[PDB]
């Protein structure tokens, strides 16, 4: 069913950004605005369910964060950069409109003049898009190894959003529109993929399915210093698209929820995740969450969670792992890894 | 090499307003005299006499959508046949969502349609073609759209502001001069499985080489681009030369056996230096930078579209696509008409 054959995960790593910014600290700054607007509940901690997120230093570029994750992934795969035939950067954050962030990461790492490099961008689903693009090359044997890399920077969005929200003249509409920006987090991930013949004991990536609802492309719009979001509609329409995607997953992947061992789900908030889980009858014990302390790390979130599961010893040979995400667009992808 | 991939349709959009270099020079003149500049670098050296700008508030997605509708017409298919849409432009108005999702919503793609952006300076359209080719070959989709709209209005407005500020120095001038060689435009291409379109040109793919140590040489956002023009020409030509040598082995290329060269459009001296390297007949190399400037990753398919519309290509004609982009990355591929 066009599922990938002989494509494996040779190496995986994540980077947690070092600086903790608490929702309590945020609420401190926003309190005069809350009081003016008559907001009496903690919409960050109690409603969204986010208690903290991580930020980098101000001088860290997306390419820097991605470079860090990539070096750690190369070590996990026990290979040198000279073996990499393809490097794709999947992040929402970017250094410049041009050149690609991939070219910057590739120069930092010292790839060879045979290495193919470029960025893919697609909100929170891009890492999975990157894995599929690499998989198609690896399956046909065009390359032996690929790197998929992703660094996210939320520093500037916090800095400018907080300034706008605490201005004496901010409107209730603008405040509500920008609030979800304060659920984002910094972080990075990278994966080394390989032809299975080279790594017979490595986990296998099978791919999976994708569905879209691009008529909803206005729901969440972001730039370096601003994100505007219709949270209510994003939930309702996101969930509808996921159910459609699940029907497809059952068809091509043969999925039955009680037969899956882990669900690695992109997270936009605690209620969004709860609605998702309840929708498909998923065992909550099978769903790791880092949103509470890391917020939403965009397209890095899924591979960060998978890396964290690996490091926690939660994954064992033969485990069936579902990668699931809804991304601004809207887009929804569901794929399988067999550990 | 790709065996079962074809180009079902192709289209370009020329932007409607002309900004001549003569007119730029009139604005720049007091800066020129204050700095003792006696040369017309744009006109006499770069050989860019004009470029096109959009009406105000045309966004990248708008330009790309215009081109896509035209390319669907050229392919004789409705949007419901498209299983994949990739946007490859440098211009974008948001980091999220993809500019592809916005174009896709404009066009009304189906809920089965996979969409996303590829970014790779001026090489991204060829990258997007190759990504679509692999999906077509593998049987995942029947038809793909690759789209690209570029918006240079802002970069011109802000760059001309800076170059006329009374403080401006000659080094600042030289550092931003390359931004005055850019232009607006758009292109889109429909790719398909060959069994569906037997008379259509075949896309064979090609080879890719990189020189990623040179990533600092040209850096740009919507309002500003800085460029080391001298080193970029020298290193860009080195990499183009290496990739062309590689193309000679794996594609079997010999210069006298290719009918058209479709080159990324950078400047007269860039172009001249490449074709002299390999003794390429300049008559086999269509150029539009003279009046359109550098339209980034859309430059190559805009040229290909213009050749198609000129209507003088014939079946069996071997067409070399020579793409390159700030990075540096280079890719060369073959279409057989
Ligand atoms: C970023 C997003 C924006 C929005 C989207 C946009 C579109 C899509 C995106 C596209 C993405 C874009 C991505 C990209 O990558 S675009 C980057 C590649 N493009 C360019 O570099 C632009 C064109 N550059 C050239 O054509 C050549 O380098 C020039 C013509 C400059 C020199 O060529 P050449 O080597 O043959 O000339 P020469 O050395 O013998 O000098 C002769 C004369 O010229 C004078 N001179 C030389 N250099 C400069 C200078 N820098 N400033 C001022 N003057 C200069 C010099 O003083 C001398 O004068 P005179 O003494 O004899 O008095
Ligand atoms: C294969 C193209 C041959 C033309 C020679 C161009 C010289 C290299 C300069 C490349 C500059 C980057 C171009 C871009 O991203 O717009």
């Amino acid at each position: 069913h066009m599922l990938f054959q002989n494509v494996s995960i040779a190496g995986l790593a994540h980077i947690d950004a070092p600086h903790t910014l608490t929702s309590k600290e945020i609420n401190e700054r926003l309190q005069p605005t809350y009081d003016r607007l008559g907001i009496k509940t903690d919409v960050l901690g109690d409603v969204a369910g986010i208690h903290a997120r991580r930020l980098w230093d101000q001088d860290v570029q997306a390419s820097d964060a991605a470079t860090q994750a990539a070096r750690k992934a190369l070590i996990d795969a026990n290979i040198g950069i000279e073996k990499i035939g393809l490097l794709i950067n999947t992040s929402v954050s970017r250094d410049y409109l041009e050149p690609s962030t991939a070219s910057i990461v590739s120069g930092n790492l010292g790839v060879s003049d045979h290495c193919m490099t470029f960025d893919v961008a697609n909100a929170s689903l891009a890492f999975i898009n990157g894995m599929d693009i690499a998989a198609r090359m690896l399956e046909r044997g065009e390359i032996d190894y690929a790197l998929v890399v992703d660094g996210e920077t939320a520093n500037l969005v916090y800095e400018k959003t907080l300034e706008r929200m605490t201005s004496p003249d901010v409107t209730e509409e603008e405040f509500r529109n920008e609030l979800a920006a304060l659920t984002l987090g910094c972080g990075a991930a990278a994966m080394v993929m390989a032809r299975s013949e080279l790594v017979p004991d490595a986990p296998r990536y099978k791919g999976g399915v994708t569905r879209s609802a691009t008529e909803w492309n206005k729901l969440c719009r972001g730039n370096l210093d601003r994100m505007v979001t219709d949270t209510r509609l994003l939930l309702i329409e996101g969930i509808k698209l996921a159910q459609k995607t699940f029907v497809a997953a059952k068809q091509v992947l043969g999925w039955a929820v009680e037969e899956l061992d882990q669900f690695v789900i992109h997270q936009v908030s605690r209620p969004h995740t709860a609605a998702f889980v309840k929708s498909f009858g998923i065992d909550p014990a099978k769903v790791m969450t880092i949103f509470g302390e890391h917020g939403n790390i965009g397209p890095a979130s899924v591979p960060i969670v998978l890396s964290k599961l690996k490091e926690l010893g939660r994954l064992k040979k033969g485990d069936r792992i579902a990668l699931l995400g809804i991304g601004s667009g809207l887009n929804c992808s569901m794929a399988e890894v067999v550990w």
